[PDB]
C-alpha cells in the first residue's frame, strides 16, 4: 500500500479525499497542469508556487528527446523540473492515440517511469476512439489488460490503470470490474478526450457512470483529458476526483481564453471577466498587443487561476451541501453540457447510494432538473408509506403535499422554492406521533415501536427536541434538519426492534473495545455492514455476535465501509461502556 | 441638457451606455460604491484607483454634521473626499425609509447639493416600504411628486428622479409617466432595499418592468440599493443601468463574503471560490486570524472585487448577445431568484420591443426557460404565416417545425440544441421561395410582394446572396444571419408595397439633404418612426412626404429614436440622390 486515499467530505457521488502517495498529501478533487518538457510555457516551481501540488508529463516525449532523458535519468524527474510535489507522468498512450504505433514497449516505459523517480506511473493502455468497432473495442482492450497484468508484475511504484472500452459500456463495466481487482492505486477513465473536444458530453457522462459502477469505490478516479472547467463540477458530481491539463496551456497559444461557461477569443474579447492577477491589472485590448510570448504567459496563468478557481468553488459546494446546485448553474453553459446534465439524472440508482442522507444547505429548487435530484426522489418515495400511515397532510411546493409530521424534517422544512413553505409545528398531544414519523422515516419500516410509549419534550417555541421514556433520553430531535441524533438508550430500543442487519455496522473483534470506549469506528475494521445505509445515517455499531457496542453516524454508505480500508467509518456519538 | 447619455451597445431590454456629466464619461452599467462621510472602510481615491468611477453619498448626513458640512461648503465634496471622478449625492430619503421625517427642507438640501458642487444630486422622494396601504402608497407619492415639482424649479445641477409607487404597478406607471414629463436626467426606482433584502427578486422584477414601460427610454435608470452581485445580469437584463452599493462594506463588517450566486459567511468558508487581489493570497483560515479592521477591509475589497466583475461579465455578454444565457445561469443561484426569472420572461411584450432581430451569438436551448426567451417567441409568431403558405415544414430542435424557406435565417438556422439542427439549402427553383418568406418575416405581411419578379443567384454553395430584377440588385441574403441587407431599388418597391408608416424612419427638414446624400440618420433629428422597427431592421428613411431619402440599419427601436436625442439612429447604407 504506497497509496492512500480516504474521504473528508462528500455531496452527489463526489467527495473531497485525502490521497497520500510515498509520503506526499494532496487534497481532492484536485487538477494537475500538464508540463510539456520541451516547451515550459509556465515553470513547474511557479505551478508549485501557485498551488499545484501534483502535476504530469509525458515520460514517452522524454523518453524519445536525447537531451531530456539524459538529464532525467541523470538527476530525476523532481530534480529535472525542479518541482518538488507530486509529479505523476503518462506512458505515451496518447501518441498511440495518434499515430496508432508508438516506439517504445509497455515494460520499457514502466522500467524508464522507474528510473526517473516518477511519484506516480502508467502504462501503455490504448485509448480505443468512441464509436468504434466493437472488434477493435475489445481486441485493443485486451492487450490493455495483457499490458496491465504485466505492470502488476513489474511495478514497485503507485500506477495508473486506465479504463477503455470506446463507448461500449458493457467494456467498461468490464475493464473497470478487471483492473479493479488487481493491484492498482488509480483508475483513470479514457479515451474520452475526443468527446471532451467535441463537446459530447452526455456520451462522457455514460462511459463515466458505467465505469464508476463497476470500479471499487475506494481508488481516485482520474478523467484523462479533462482540462476544462466548463465540465469539473459535474465530473465531481460523478465520482470524478483527479483531472489533468494541457488546454490551460495550449489555449493560451491560441489566444484562447477560459472561463467556468466555455472558451473565448481574445480578440472577442472587450472585457475580462475575471479579476485574477492578470485580469485584476491587464486588458483585453492591451494583451492583444503584446509581444506573443508574453500574451501567451499571461493566458497560461490566467486559464490555470480559473481552473484553480472552479475546483475550490467546487470543494466549497460540496462542503456546503450544494454541489447540485452548482452542476446546474454550470449546466447552463452550453446546449451539450445541459443534455448530459439531464441525462446524469437519470442514472439515480448509481447516484442515490452515495448521497448523503442530511446536508447543510437547505434544498433549493431552482430548475425543472432539481426536482429530479437524487435527494428529492428519495425523499419522495420514502414519505409514501409516512403519509398513507400518520395522514394529516399538508400542500408542499416541491413535494407537492407531506404528513404534517415529517414538515419539521429535512428535506420537506430545509427547502425552498418559488412559494414559501408553512411548516406545522407539534402540539403536546402531537410530539411523539412526530418523533414516530421521523423514526419509520430516518430508520425505516417499524423503527417508531421503539418510540412510541416515549415522551417529547417541546423547546421555548413548540420544537421537539429530548425524547425521553422512563428515564435516560433515547434520542434528540435536530434543530437543524428535523432528524433523530440516537442516544445510547434509543439505539438500544431500535437495536432489539430492528433485525439484523437493519442499521448495523459490524466490527473487527480488534476493534471492539474501542467502539465501546466510545472511539471512532474506522473502515478497515468494518467487516461488514447494512447495505442500506446511507452517508450521515445514524447507526449501530455492532460485534458479530450482534451485541451492541455504539452507536454514531456514518461517514460512508455500507458498501463503502466493507471496502474502503482508509478513513472513518462511523463518528461514534457513545458507546456502551 | 446637463447630462448626456447614448446607447453603445444592447442586448435583451439591456444596454451599455456612454454617460457623461460635466464633461466627465463613464460606461454604463455601472456600479457606483456608497461612501460613508464618516467612517470609511475604504477610500475614494482607492476606489478610484480600483476603477470606480462614479460614488454616491449623503448630502443630508454631510448636512447634519458641523465637520463635514464646512469641508463641504469650504472645499466641495470632490476635494473633500480626494475623489475626482462623478460624485452622485442622495437627499436623505433613506433616512426617511427608517426615520420617518428628517431635520432638514427639499429646497434646503436641494440648494445645499447645488453648494458642495455635487456632479448629480436628488430630492426628497418618500421610499414607501413594500407593501404599505394604498392610501399611504398614493399619499406620499404625491408629497413625492410635489417635491419633484419644486426641485424641477429650482433645480440648477442634473438630478435623480425616484420613481416611487410602493408596490402598486399602476402607482409605479403614473409615478414614471409624471417623472419622464419633466425635466430630469435620471431615474432611480426606489422602495425596493426592502424587497431585496428579504430577497423578494420577484416583486422587484413587477416594480421594474412597469416603471421601465412608462419611462423615457433615452434617460438612465438607477435600481436605488441594489449592490449585491446576484442581481446584476438579471436586472440589466430589464434595463437598468445604474447600481448603488452600500453591502460591500456593511457585509464585510460581519464577516459577510460576497459571491455572484449569493453570500456566505467567513467562518463558513473552507476556500475562497474567487482569483482576487485577496483571495488569490490569502485563505479563508487566514483571514480568521488577522484583526477585525483588517478583515474588514480585506473582505470589504473583495467584494468589491466580485461586483466590479459581475459587471465585465454582464458587459462581455451584453457585446456578445449572450446576456439571457448568463440571466439564466444567475437564475440557478437562488429559488427566489429562479421565480423573477421566469416571472421577467412573462413580460413578453415589454423584452420584445427592445430586442435585438439578428444576433451574432446562436441561439442556445439551455433550459426549459430558454423556449420562453423573447427571440423564440417572436420568431414562432412572425413564422407562423410563413408555415401556412410556403409549406415544407422541417424538424427544429427548438421550435419543432418550421418552413424549409426560413432554415437559413436567424435565430433558426445557427440554433442549438441537445442535438443539432441540419440546415436545408435551396434548389436553384426553391431559390426565390426563400427569398419570399425570409422578406414576409423580417418585413412583415405583404412584403413579398416587392421581390416576386426576381432572380435569387447562388453562391459557391449552394446560398442564396444577391438578389436582383432586370440588372439591379434589389438587396443581398446575409450569410450570417440569412436576413436580407436592402439596396436602394428594394428600398423603393417595399416603400410602394407597404403602407406608411411601415419600415419609416421620418426625418427633418433638415437632415433630409445628408439623408439624400447618404449620411447616418442621428436621432434628434428623427421626428417619428414605425413603432414596429426593432434594432438592426432594415429601414426606410423617409421625409414627412414619405418621401424615400436613403436605406439604413436601425441601431435603436422605432419608439427609441424618437425620444432619443443623442447618438446615431440610423446606419445608412445608401441614400437616393
Ligand atoms: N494513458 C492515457 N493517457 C491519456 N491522455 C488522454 N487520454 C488518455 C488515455 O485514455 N490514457
Ligand atoms: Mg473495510
Ligand atoms: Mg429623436
Ligand atoms: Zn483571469
Ligand atoms: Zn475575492
Amino acid at each position: 500500500k504506497m497509496l492512500k486515499f480516504e474521504i473528508k467530505a462528500r455531496d452527489g457521488a463526489g467527495r473531497i479525499g485525502k490521497l497520500e502517495v510515498n509520503g506526499k498529501k494532496i487534497e481532492t478533487p484536485a487538477i494537475m497542469p500538464v508540463v510539456n518538457p520541451k516547451q515550459m510555457v509556465v515553470e513547474p516551481k511557479e505551478l508549485e508556487k501557485m498551488g499545484f501540488e501534483i502535476i504530469i508529463t509525458n515520460s514517452y516525449i522524454i523518453y524519445k528527446d536525447e537531451e531530456l532523458r539524459r538529464k532525467a535519468l541523470e538527476l530525476g524527474i523532481h530534480r529535472m523540473l525542479d518541482y518538488n510535489g507530486i509529479i505523476e507522468v503518462d506512458s505515451g498512450s496518447f501518441q498511440l492515440m495518434k499515430y496508432g504505433s508508438i516506439e517504445v514497449s509497455n515494460r520499457e516505459i514502466i522500467e524508464f517511469q522507474h528510473r526517473i523517480g516518477v511519484d506516480i506511473g502508467t502504462f501503455l493502455d490504448i485509448p480505443t476512439p468512441p464509436d468504434a468497432p466493437r472488434e477493435q473495442a475489445v481486441k485493443e482492450l485486451e492487450i490493455t489488460l495483457s499490458r496491465a497484468r504485466e505492470a502488476e508484475e513489474i511495478k514497485e511504484i503507485p500506477m495508473n490503470a486506465t479504463i477503455q472500452g470506446s463507448t461500449y459500456t458493457d467494456l467498461r463495466r468490464y475493464a473497470a470490474r478487471r483492473l479493479s481487482s488487481m493491484n492498482f492505486e488509480i483508475h483513470p477513465i479514457g479515451g474520452v478526450v475526443p468527446l471532451l473536444e467535441s463537446y459530447r458530453f452526455r456520451d462522457v457522462v455514460d462511459i463515466v457512470i458505467s465505469s464508476k459502477m463497476a470500479l471499487r469505490p475506494d481508488r481516485p478516479v482520474h478523467l484523462f483529458g479533462a482540462g476544462h472547467p466548463i465540465v469539473f463540477a459535474l465530473a465531481v458530481a460523478m465520482g470524478v476526483d483527479l483531472f489533468d491539463s494541457a488546454s490551460y496551456a495550449l489555449y493560451a497559444k491560441d489566444d484562447r481564453y477560459m472561463t467556468p461557461e466555455g472558451t473565448k477569443r481574445l480578440d472577442e474579447l472587450d472585457y475580462f471577466p475575471c479579476s485574477c492577477p492578470v485580469c485584476s491589472k491587464y486588458t483585453p485590448q492591451e494583451l492583444r498587443e503584446m509581444p506573443k510570448e508574453e500574451r501567451t504567459r499571461l493566458l497560461a496563468l490566467h486559464n490555470l487561476w480559473v481552473i484553480k478557481e472552479e475546483i475550490k468553488r467546487v470543494k466549497q459546494a460540496i462542503k456546503e451541501g450544494e454541489l447540485w446546485r452548482l452542476v446546474d448553474e454550470r449546466a447552463r453553459s452550453h446546449p451539450k453540457l445541459y443534455s448530459a446534465y439531464k441525462r446524469l439524472l437519470e442514472h439515480y440508482t448509481f447516484l442515490e447510494e452515495f448521497e448523503p442522507i442530511t446536508k447543510k444547505s437547505a434544498l433549493f429548487k431552482i430548475s425543472n432538473e432539481s426536482l429530479r435530484w437524487p435527494v428529492v426522489r428519495r425523499a419522495k418515495e420514502r414519505a409514501k408509506s409516512i403519509n398513507e400511515r400518520f395522514g394529516e397532510l399538508v400542500e408542499h411546493p416541491i413535494f407537492g403535499r407531506v404528513s404534517r409530521y415529517l414538515s419539521l424534517t429535512y428535506p420537506f422544512a430545509q427547502s425552498e422554492a418559488e412559494d414559501d413553505f408553512k411548516i406545522e409545528k407539534p402540539t403536546k398531544e402531537d410530539a411523539i406521533k412526530y418523533v414516530m414519523a421521523i423514526a419509520e422515516y430516518q430508520f425505516g419500516e417499524g423503527a417508531s415501536r421503539a418510540f412510541d410509549d416515549a415522551k417529547v419534550e417541546l423547546s421555548k417555541t413548540g420544537m421537539p427536541r429530548q425524547v425521553k421514556v422512563n428515564g435516560k433520553r433515547l434520542a434528540t430531535v435536530r434543530a437543524d434538519d428535523g432528524l433523530l441524533t440516537l442516544g445510547i438508550e434509543g439505539a438500544k430500543r431500535l437495536h432489539r426492534v430492528l433485525p439484523y442487519p437493519r442499521m448495523r455496522v459490524v466490527v473487527n473483534k480488534e476493534a471492539e473495545p474501542f467502539a465501546r470506549k466510545g472511539k471512532d469506528v474506522f473502515a478497515k475494521f468494518v467487516i461488514f455492514a447494512d447495505p442500506g445505509i446511507r452517508p450521515y445515517d445514524e447507526v449501530l455499531v455492532v460485534n458479530e455476535n450482534d451485541e451492541l457496542l455504539a452507536t454514531g453516524q456514518a461517514l460512508l454508505s455500507g458498501r463503502e465501509m466493507i471496502v474502503f480500508q482508509y478513513g472513518r467509518a462511523v463518528k461514534v456519538r457513545k458507546g456502551v461502556e
